[PDB]
């Protein structure tokens, strides 16, 4: 029993952690085989962050410019590349405690842990979900750039997420491992905004379903609700549109609870419409969005 | 900026996790240096323990099995001696938290880290966790530069839902014992340093509507925290929100008067840091570590 917010355990991910210096500024870089990842904007000076032109600053580089450090061992850069918004720093060493990984790119309201680090050294884990306007709302301080977001399943790494800047809201925006950013945002000082984000529906249902596993129902009803009228009433509370995917997704804890997917929506509108009325569900006053239908399932 | 519940790095936990068989159960051991810790409840303690040879407990590493050439009890903590030295054992202590204090789980199945969450030891000694059967074991801690403190070993759930354990000297937090009986928890209070120590941490993040121009005694402060079901609220913890008050402006007694307003008139729809509940698992020195970014 219980419902915490659990993030992966990030060991397999500590030994991957290093610090990229080049010039006056230092971040995190990703060391996997013989290769460093980290976001590009570290070979960016003062007057070209509104305008970098990435390809001409990265010509102008040597291999020694980049100071790369794992522990207190210096790593010899042996070549470099860009590909797309990430830098790959090629060493002359492989990580010895390179795990088992893969790259992938995910969608908006997947979860995922990141690994917070200053310096290339890991100060904290936490659990995050790609919000619908592609942001992330995550804990990072200047030096945090390089931080990655993981899921572990099995013994494989699958590394989703590498943190590259700080929109003015205080959230969040990054690239995949594979230099693409999550979302219209780029690697410039030029005026970015966050787009209006939206409740991820899909989590917030199978979060209900967690709370009925374990044994809160007072929100239940003996309403059910068609999807398009669903659809019509989440849209007006911001919440993201539930699709035919979405309900197939939910299956397996309809199955295990024995309440509908559309039996769930109606308790879902009835949440919205009156609020929680002085009671909480799972420890939370706030209809809780960061936990997926494949989180649910794995907690419980 | 942002405020996120955040764990300690769990990697040097990682390496220390066992799974423990004997009979027909298994739960997880934390193997440091060459001894293997775990709930006495794997196997009258005393005289079922000496029934038991070291080749009843089933000791797996990874896909190792390490064996056991020894066993003693510690309360209720199982010391299983095995023949090899954790190659993996960081610099670590056994330390006994107070409640209120905060530390890290590493919930374990079968000898395989799942999952690391941020919780506190509640001021009724439980703790609000997550954990399914077999996790039995799984231990919490806190990291201090390089070194980790083990404080926390889950031995058991309670009927509401909540978890009790002992510390890694197999002295149990709470008034609970190891064996099956009916046990209850005591009814909860909130830890009000904790409050004011995230009170902080929004306004370092520029959440300030909660704030206003007033003060109030310690003691009148106290009367209202009592009232609420809020713990008392010591010189101790308004010394140690000290920092917090001078990086923010805000006198610990001036965010005590912010509290009880919020206590008697509610948020009023308002949220603070995403929540519109009053957090009260971060700690002074969490809210001084995450708005700082010390690292492990
Ligand atoms: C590296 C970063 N540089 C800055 O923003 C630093 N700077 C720039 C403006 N300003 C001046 C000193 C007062 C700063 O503070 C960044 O946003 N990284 C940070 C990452 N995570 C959390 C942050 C929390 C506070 C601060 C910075 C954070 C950055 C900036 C613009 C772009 Cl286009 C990109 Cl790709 C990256």
């Amino acid at each position: 029993s219980g419902f915490r917010k659990m993030a992966f355990p990030s060991g397999k991910v500590e030994g991957c952690m290093v610090q990229v210096t080049c010039g006056t500024t230092t971040l995190n870089g990703l060391w996997l085989d013989d290769v460093v990842y980290c976001p590009r904007h570290v070979i960016c000076t003062s007057e070209d962050m509104l305008n970098p032109n990435y390809e001409d600053l990265l010509i102008r580089k040597s291999n020694h410019n980049f100071l790369v450090q794992a522990g207190n061992v210096q790593l010899r850069v042996i070549g470099h590349s860009m590909q797309n918004c990430v830098l790959k720093l090629k060493v002359d060493t492989a990580n010895p405690k390179t795990p088992k990984y893969k790259f992938v790119r995910i969608q908006p309201g997947q979860t995922f842990s990141v690994l917070a680090c200053y310096n290339g050294s890991p100060s904290g884990v936490y659990q995050c979900a790609m919000r619908p306007n592609f942001t992330i709302k995550g804990s990072f301080l200047n030096g945090s750039c390089g931080s990655v977001g993981f899921n572990i399943d099995y013994d494989c790494v699958s590394f989703c997420y590498m943190h590259h800047m700080e929109l003015p809201t205080g959230v969040h925006a990054g690239t995949d491992l594979e230099g693409n950013f999550y979302g219209p945002f780029v690697d410039r000082q030029t005026a970015q905004a966050a787009g209006t984000d939206t409740t991820i529906t899909v989590n917030v249902l199978a979060w209900l379903y967690a709370a009925v596993i374990n044994g809160d129902r007072w929100f239940l009803n003996r309403f059910t609700t068609t999807l398009n009228d669903f659809n019509l009433v989440a849209m007006k509370y911001n919440y993201e549109p539930l699709t035919q995917d979405h309900v197939d997704i939910l299956g397996p804890l309809s199955a295990q609870t024995g309440i509908a997917v559309l039996d769930m929506c109606a308790s879902l509108k009835e949440l919205l419409q009156n609020g929680m009325n002085g009671r909480t569900i799972l420890g939370s006053a706030l209809l809780e969005d960061e936990f997926t239908p494949f989180d649910v399932v794995r907690q419980c």
